[PDB]
């Protein structure tokens, strides 16, 4: 089987002094050796937190190197990761906690106020038994042991728990297990133009399916994680230039703002090859303006619930076929549910997902889950047609 967490290592074994996590407005740098090590330190905090397979962890903290050692630690041990956005507020996050159940939260302090009005308010989560802060997190690892755990975990084990955006009435956590996210940072890694020892700009926040498949998947491909913790787009291509970027995340938003800074007029970094983007089409315009600076932008399509993964439109299709998510990624098919709950590959209907990087469930929700089920297809509630040649088109929503 899988495990995510020995994945860390196994790349620490084939590149131990290659870059892992460059972040430099904090002046964090590390090695696949020393994450893998970080990892380690962070797998025995959590065992003496009480955590054991099985159980969870919440994550309320900005993006940062002890973010991802804390679910690569939680990997090794079989542990659960429960990632929370930051933006949310007290009652949200307590939300989560108790829905999850989760046992410890390692928190930030940018997030202590929200721990706190949490802490104080009657009926707090009671599954909680440990609240840890970022001074404790950092008196913990400095007596951590950073020997490698030996739990016998991964394959179809739960992994993360992923709740879905913020709200649309139904809050549902998403769980991904060992296999279905290494499926996803399989797919991403062999279907996108990525290369050993490439370096990658990740300014997505961490909590995001999209950003943790991508950190996932680096590691997997051997890639340099750039990490701009807060984006910033008086900084943001200084970075892509100074940290020779190869290739940067980001949405539609994001790029149309960055073109307009003054250090994109005259903007020279041979490294960078092209964006990844989704959530919204490209338009034209905006395409254009990037293939001007001999830029790429690939888009693509996905959910929590497919753990980032989906469909993708290649530079090459983005004015041909200009409105269009693309096409199925590598080991996933994508198809339509009819009215007459028959799933054809062309034509219109609710977007239908088979894929491994899908979901095991939601969690503690039975009705919902098989009612997203049909016959080994996930229905994502989207509706699409797909033209004959086979490009798929997102229209309202179920
Ligand atoms: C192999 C590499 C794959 C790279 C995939 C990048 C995906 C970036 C977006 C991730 C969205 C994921 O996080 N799910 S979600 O919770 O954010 O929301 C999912 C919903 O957003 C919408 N929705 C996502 N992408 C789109 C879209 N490209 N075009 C219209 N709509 C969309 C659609 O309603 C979908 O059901």
């Amino acid at each position: 089987m899988k495990n995510i967490g020995w994945m860390l290592r196994q790349r620490a074994t084939v590149s131990p002094r290659l870059q892992a996590y460059v972040e430099p407005s904090t002046d964090v740098r590390m090695t696949y050796a020393q994450m893998n090590a970080l990892a380690n330190r962070c797998a025995d905090v959590l065992t003496a937190l009480g955590i054991a397979k099985g159980d969870r962890v919440a994550l309320l903290m900005p993006n940062s190197v002890e973010f991802c050692c804390l679910f690569y630690g939680a990997a090794k041990l079989g542990a659960v990761a429960v990632p929370i956005n930051t933006r949310l507020a007290a009652p949200e996050v307590s939300f989560i906690l108790s829905d999850s159940g989760s046992k410890v939260v390692i928190y930030g302090a940018p997030s202590a106020p929200v721990i706190d009005a949490i802490r104080a308010q009657a009926d707090p989560p009671g599954t909680v038994t440990d609240w840890i802060g970022a001074d404790s997190l950092a008196e913990r690892l400095r007596s951590a042991a950073a020997d490698e755990p030996a739990v016998e975990c991964g394959g179809d084990d739960n992994l993360f728990i992923m709740y879905t955006s913020g709200t649309t009435g139904h809050p549902k956590g998403v769980v991904h297990t060992h296999e279905s996210v290494h499926s996803a940072a399989s797919s991403w890694a062999s279907t996108i133009d990525v290369r050993y020892r490439d370096r990658l700009l990740l300014p997505l926040p961490m909590f995001h399916v999209a950003a943790l498949t991508t950190v996932i998947f680096s590691a997997m491909r051997g890639v340099t994680l750039i990490s701009m913790p807060q984006f910033d787009a008086t900084k943001v291509w200084s970075l892509i230039v100074e940290e020779r970027v190869c290739i940067g995340g980001a949405v539609p938003a994001i790029l149309n703002f960055m073109r307009q800074v003054p250090e994109f007029a005259e903007l020279d970094a041979p490294d960078f090859r092209y964006f990844i983007t989704g959530g919204a089409p490209m338009p034209e315009a905006l395409i254009k303006i990037y293939a001007a600076k001999n830029i790429e932008v690939v888009q693509g399509y996905a959910l929590t619930e497919s753990c980032g993964g989906g469909t993708l439109l290649l530079s090459e299709d983005a004015l041909r076929k200009a409105g269009s998510a693309g096409r199925a990624t590598m080991f996933t098919d994508v198809a339509v549910r009819g009215d007459d709950g028959v799933i054809r590959e062309h034509g219109e209907g609710e977007v239908v997902i088979k894929s491994d990087i899908l979901l095991k469930e939601y969690w503690n929700r039975p009705e919902a889950t098989r009612d997203a089920f049909d016959n080994g297809w996930f229905r994502t509630g989207d509706i699409g047609e797909i033209d004959d040649e086979g490009y798929l088109y997102i229209k309202d929503r179920l």
